[PDB]
């Protein structure tokens, strides 16, 4: 089934074919990402979350079938299950405000870094280095998108999309399951950077799970 | 290394990550689809042809290395080798003059099955109707793009892009070598709709094989 959603101006297609992926993805959820400055919620980006067209839902249904929107929303194990699921995920980050690749890299990376510090090998450091070198000569105006593909393997594909042409390569694919998962968890995790996305996601997947029961 | 190509407004990235593909592709060449009408020369389409980054150069290099761009542009066998090669290709079709899903579908359908008419196994008829239906309810204003991915064995992945978002799916992949190859040969083949794209292609690929050949 599944519908297309519009966050701010950004329009997210219902069914998609991501770069670096052989399968179609359905729009699982979408929502604004912003900051709290001076007691005001400034919107920075619009995030869309896509899941593998049939792998996901079948996979989720085993622990989450029957459960409702609020129930799924109130459970961290759910969002960790979609983050870690044995299927392809995809994330679209479209800009409302302008960001630079350096700053973006800087604190999607530094928090993964910090956490891994607390418990972080050389594979992690290398993956991070490839990530930010992928990002530091780039610019993102309003409308510019970042396309993240999270393959079931831990391979992270990075594409960029100003305008309507083919997504442009962000470099070589980065094969590091911790970073690949972490990029997505920064969004949907427990201290997920976009609560709106999580709510939408939970609601829609709930609907899809009930619909299976013919 | 390659360069970005601008074609009446449409920007083609030098290094792309197409949907349906694990690999990066390099912009092999790009040019308009044009046609003489009355007073002037009307631009219909802007087409970009991409080849699998690592593999294309290697596969083409032993029949066509050393050979000059002159020689390539002149010989149809070369373009047959690009169409037929054991590497994956990608092509982007960008409007900049409004067309329908229908209009384009049947743009390509007959000519293939005209060829197939004379020299037509069901698999082609079925594939043709899956293609046709994959397009039927879509509409392409100026700026919109069709994104075709051709795997080595001839499975065709279709996507659409009217913005900076992740490409929207055109449905299930179409597995048929004749049609998959036909879609690209319609562009760079003997009766190839865009001569300019071939010229560009020969020019760039020649320098690439020289570069890579020692």
């Amino acid at each position: 089934a599944v519908s297309e959603l519009e966050v701010d101006g950004v329009v997210f297609p219902s069914l998609a074919r991501p770069p670096g992926s052989a399968h179609s993805h359905f729009l699982a959820g979408a929502g604004v990402r912003g900051m709290e400055i001076g007691g005001n919620f400034i919107k920075f980006t619009a995030i869309g979350v896509y899941l593998q067209a049939d792998a996901a839902v079948s996979a989720l249904a085993k622990k989450w079938a029957g459960k409702a929107a609020d129930e799924l929303a109130s459970d961290a194990a759910f969002f960790r299950d979609v983050v870690t699921g044995e299927f392809e995920k995809f994330t679209q980050v479209t800009m409302i405000l302008p960001l630079t690749g350096a700053q973006y890299s800087e604190k999607v990376t530094e928090n993964c870094v910090a956490y891994w510090k607390a418990v972080y090998t050389d594979a992690e450091a290398a993956a991070v280095d490839k990530f930010k070198e992928a990002f530091k000569t780039e610019t993102f105006p309003p409308g510019a998108s970042i396309l993240f593909t999270h393959s079931p393997a831990g391979v992270l594909t990075v594409a960029f999309s100003k305008n309507s042409s083919v997504p442009e390569s962000g470099g070589a694919a980065i094969e590091n399951r911790p970073l690949c998962e972490a990029v997505l968890e920064s969004i949907i995790g427990e201290h997920g950077v976009s609560p709106a996305a999580k709510l939408s996601l939970a609601t829609r997947v709930a609907e899809l799970l009930k619909e299976a029961a013919s």
